[PDB]
């Protein structure tokens, strides 16, 4: 079971700068916490990670997931959440669970950060738990895929 | 470790009405899924549940948590999320983690449901995963309390 | 055929309010006018009246209507019509006709009195006719149950 | 006692419109339902019906009512309710009761259908009850003229 | 196959006034170029033209289209595009392909001209090509009507 | 020298209704005050008067003035001032002075009466002087035409 | 001479929480300082205190004031100031001097706190003086009530 | 009969700069056209002129008119029309006719020039006729004072 | 202990004009009642009064307060409250307690009067009590200044 | 005569996803139908196609058009239409006819899709005709280019 | 070459304001820094400095610059930048370069500080660089007069 | 001392744009003017220039500046200044001075060009001075590093 993890603009500078909102954890540190979680829980999940500062690369990458080795996407589109109708459109044609994660509680920051075009297109949104939000998304994803598969074959047979 | 779970207006009619947004699960059914989760994971957590259609009762109940047997609140304030500055004020003086949960993705519904006063006051917000969102909150809460306690005594000593 | 009449906040001080908008009639007097209209019309109709200044009690009541001795609701939510998303949701999940009544023409007052959340949920809205408006609501409620009940017997036989 | 019924634009295509909102009734059929309601009620009431798609003709008519064979007006200005300040002014200078009727619940449709200029000018507004709403308007119109006429004889004798 | 061409207010003053936006061509010259197009392309299409400065007349003529010698409508509702909820309703009830044409790019003009209520009701909108836009409409309408016909016989004989 | 005077909707009911904004003067009374003014001042001006409740008739009438017996228009578009882009467009292609008059000070009434589309298209606007505003417009018009004619021939010669 | 002091939601948590805005004083200490003021100034004034987190309770208690042992009300409706059209209505129907008090300067806080519906219904508003504001209210109320009394006997014996 | 003429900021630079909106006429030139008008029409009117760039001086000057040698004010508050609540308040306590004049049609310029606080306080508003607007105001003023005086003594006697 | 009382534009016209909002008392009478209060209460307080219709003068006089014979300011900036960012800045840089007073309840007036920029800069705001509000300000200022003094000697000798 | 066809983000996923709005046709099939049109109509037109999900790439390719093998551009900037001031600038500096095409009627969709910054920069806009719109663009472009050529030789030899 | 430096309200209290935004520099000190920059640069440049808290004095000064010993203006209108249409008009009719300077980054402060009316009138705006910004303005002012003066001699010879 | 100059989209077409706003200068030419200004000033300053039409590349570059051979950044983000929250975040985490430059006065253009997200993040903004603005940015950048570097040696010695 392949899960894609897409990290948006500036998230590679995470850990390195502004401990007030974000703390002292790098992006690589978040990705290995996600590994431990999977190996520890003994889950049959294989993670691929991708980070870009480019709106187009995010869209390209969501489009590749259609040719489905991947079964789900966990995405933090970063500042593009508030501006990108394109990425929201990409998500709406994925035909697979997409969960949005934000490190910070965007309902408590500047006014231009409150709307998430992208979030409205995703099935679910997690915000404000820092790195933890990411494992919450893995948990969520695994239940959803597990749920879909149980439904599918058990409904298909009869 | 005592966690309070507060369920807002109309959430007692859940399961009984409109399978399109909400599906076929009662409020009692959500509360027992939260029990299994705790007993299964072998967590030292004791849940108390409370549901009311009254803005004042929610505020009263948050105020009781100050006299702390309770260490955290998981709250779905329902339609009061969008209107209640009072409940948001209550949350801001709790002096303990408060996580907000919504069954539905409020970024994808009517315009008057997009802002959460209450959500802005909570440390974190989970939306759109249905009943599952609630266990995600338990997971989150347990890590946060575990984290705070590790920090506290290990920083206190030195 | 039992019909619930809910009256919202401050309606009990009716007969003592601004004499221009409201006149000099009492809430007790309106409920007589409705009985008289039932008597004189030979409408097999049992009316129950309930007035509160509490949002939550209105929600409680609407919810108790689902234990369905009652077949319709006539509601004047008062000032809560403009603020209560909670009551609007309850109306939406009553599964039975709800008619909103206002004494005054709310399109003709202050700006914040123009939107009715509750009214968007009801099947219909009546405003501007003072006390008489309740009798119009009765007239319609009787007529909608009669039409619904001819329609339920017209599709169980075929 | 003569009562004018004005019907606004597109109401003549009724019975051929969106079958959800409007059903399959005709404007001719509504006007029968109103006659039948007058007959069966023994209301000494002479109804005249007039439908136009022209703003100016509605204004013309309302104005001709001032040469007062007519004592009341029942109007459904249609789409012009949201745009016509002209018709609203005419209503304001008719010097006789005007009741606005809508078939559909206009609080429950598009944003631009929510304001009624014309409705703010009328004594009262009825929306959401389909054809039945016209009979409610009649009921009220009869009742307002009766009350006005008891009041005109109660202050010329003293 | 009759196509009704409705032209809105002030379009009769065309050609004679303001060369900067509108150029040197009269409304009658536009109706010639359209006939020329049909004649040259050899299409079995009869055009009928109509210009008015009256809102209710436009609605009237749309309403006449339903009694159908007319298979479609090309309309330039002029300034009414931005104000007329009523014409927009008429188009919706027509139940035939309607195309909206504008000589100028209404996206590049005053702010009150960007909104087309009528446009939102039409199947398609063409703007900013001067008189050419009118022929583009014809092309499209002939193509739309061809498909419908092909589709009509091929979907009954399955 | 021919001046056209166009009076908009409801202005024929003037004098007859609401002495608070408008006083006790009929439309015919205003038109004869305009006559006295011209004959008294010994002006070579001939007035034609026109009143309609129809947006289209106003536009038709402005369009006739192009075929110029008329040299100027004095217009009170009434409630159409605030809604009619069409009439404003008509005015902009007249190619002759158009002065707008309002009996009332529209900067002091309801909010929806503050903007005048039409006023923005006219060279000048007079408001709030009651019937007097009309002679002020005649004065203005006469100076403007007198000024234009002086300029024209005196500049043409050299 | 009884003055009813109504305190709104979360004011019972006062003194115990957030020193930056609110300082070190409990609600009970505020009620002492008020009694002290009355006692020292020697005024024939009996205070009665009441705190609630329930909207309908505030309305109830205002409604109880009409049956009048109570000559006036000092109210701090808390967060409800900004949301409660209903409390604002209650104050309007009370027919007695009501003063609104706020500990903090609501003009200098979040944007959603600048609007007081309740304040607009009160005779006067005091804000930003901490507990002192409460005594300022007493001063004013005693003065307002003194005038009324003087005025009451002096305007009947003319 | 003394009329005060107040000219607002930048109106002293008139004539000297930007012939496109304003033409080639100085402020002194406007004031002498107003003189000719009075002496020519043989009117018993004596004009005083005042120009300032100071909001306070305008207010001081309106306040002096109360001590009434003056019977009316003609005012062009310039850019202060759009910003000054103070000057509007001054005008509302003058207790004498105040007419507002603008050289330019402020309904046709930038958006921030459309509202006139001051204009809403004046009895009347004249805009867009250039210097001419000023004599139109003199005409208006003279009729108004003449009218008031005729009414006063003729109503006083009987 | 000098308290500077600054009064804004048009307050000098007080008492003489508009009895409905403002009543029968002159600005000089208000300054008497203030002196009387100080004299009777026996307080070691010297008042200095100042009224102006000029914005820059208010700023000047605030700026003079910094060179400090003056321990505080009571201000009613009048209409400038709603417009003057500059006065608001002056108050912020003053570094002394400033209280804002308004005779009327600016929450209950026109919409453009609800915003106080100056108020948001002051420590506290009093509104709607007529001349009384002025004494309330004195009380508060004397109390605020007493605390500061007590605090000043007690926080250096720890 | 080369025409550059630029297609925006997610248009490559066309045909494969969401039949309700977009239908059953791939982007490559659209490029065929365009070639077919050119081939059949016999036009001396060479098409070059380009699709990208990257904003800067669209700008790059427009910028390449200036070095001109290319006489014109047909563009569907996709979701970027509503957000990209930058693409809109590129189009403005191109100095060649650009037509904007949209498959769907963007006037009839979500509110954030009604605004086209790019559209306002193009000569003309076509929307709501599915793939057909693309050929309509070709027709128009060939006609626009024909005129320009004719005009170009005829305006130098005068 | 004489250059006027106008400084707006509260700039004289500089060196005593909020030490974060402004530091601890004085207006006297800034004017030295500008002299020093003129001296050390050998710019034949005579500087005059003027500071006021009065809108009208700024207008007076700008106007006196038209009696042109001065060739350029460097202005920091202060808080009036956001409110003064008057000053913006004066700048527009100075007929000479005007550069606006701000100490603080006004895009980075409160919402009401973001618009600069005055800045839209100036040739250029400088913000955010504290005192240094004045020397940048000088640099540019010198460079613009040099370029203008090469351009005035390059078109009087040809 | 190395200084990065980033240039945003379309700046490369400079010298070919609208000749009014931009003139006829090239991006190559601006970069010479900056070198020349470094040479002639003896500023030990190494400039690197980079222009892109891609949002992501700007983010990439700003990020690479953190591997700090570069000490300051001078950026003209172009159209992205009004839309890019991403670039604004990158600026915020560069940890070194960033100055925003615009050629044109963006307060003086279209409404959507007025806000600069990017500019709110920079230490300072320069607009309106065309090419010269870059040399002003250099001047300031040099001066800010000199001041920072005197300040870093003034607090490591103490
Ligand atoms: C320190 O550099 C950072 C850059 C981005 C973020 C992520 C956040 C972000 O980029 C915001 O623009 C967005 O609105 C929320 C965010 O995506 C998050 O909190 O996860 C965190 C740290
Ligand atoms: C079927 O009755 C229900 C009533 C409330 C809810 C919860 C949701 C709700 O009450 C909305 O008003 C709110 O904006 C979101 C909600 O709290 C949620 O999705 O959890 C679900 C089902
Ligand atoms: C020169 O007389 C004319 C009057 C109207 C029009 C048409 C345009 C119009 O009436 C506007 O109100 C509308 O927004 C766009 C218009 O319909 C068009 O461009 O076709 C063209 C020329
Ligand atoms: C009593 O019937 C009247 C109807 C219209 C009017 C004219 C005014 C009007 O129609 C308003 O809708 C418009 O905004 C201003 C008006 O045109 C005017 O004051 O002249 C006056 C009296
Ligand atoms: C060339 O200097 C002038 C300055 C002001 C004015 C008057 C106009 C003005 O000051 C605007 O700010 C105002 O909105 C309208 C104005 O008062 C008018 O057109 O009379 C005319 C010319
Ligand atoms: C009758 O002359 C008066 C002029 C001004 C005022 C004061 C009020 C005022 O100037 C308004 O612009 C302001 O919004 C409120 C006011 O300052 C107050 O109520 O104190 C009172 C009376």
């Amino acid at each position: 079971m392949k899960i894609l993890v897409i990290q948006g603009p500036n998230l590679n500078m995470l850990g390195h700068r502004d401990p007030r909102l974000y703390g002292m954890v790098t992006l690589d540190q978040i990705h290995e916490i996600m590994q431990t979680f999977v190996k520890q829980g003994n889950l049959d999940v294989e993670l691929e990670f991708f980070q870009t500062n480019f709106e187009g690369e995010i869209i390209d990458k969501i489009q590749e997931s259609v040719g489905s080795d991947y079964e789900g996407i966990i995405i933090n589109p970063g500042a593009f959440s508030h501006t990108s109708i394109a990425i929201a459109d990409a998500i709406m044609l994925a035909g697979k669970p997409v969960i949005e994660v934000h490190l910070t509680n965007i309902q408590a920051r500047e006014e231009f950060r409150k709307n998430s075009y992208t979030g409205a297109a995703c099935g679910g949104v997690i915000m404000g738990f820092g790195p933890l939000g990411y494992n919450m998304a893995l948990m969520a994803m695994v239940n959803i895929l597990a749920e879909m598969k149980a439904f599918q074959e058990a409904q298909k047979n009869n």
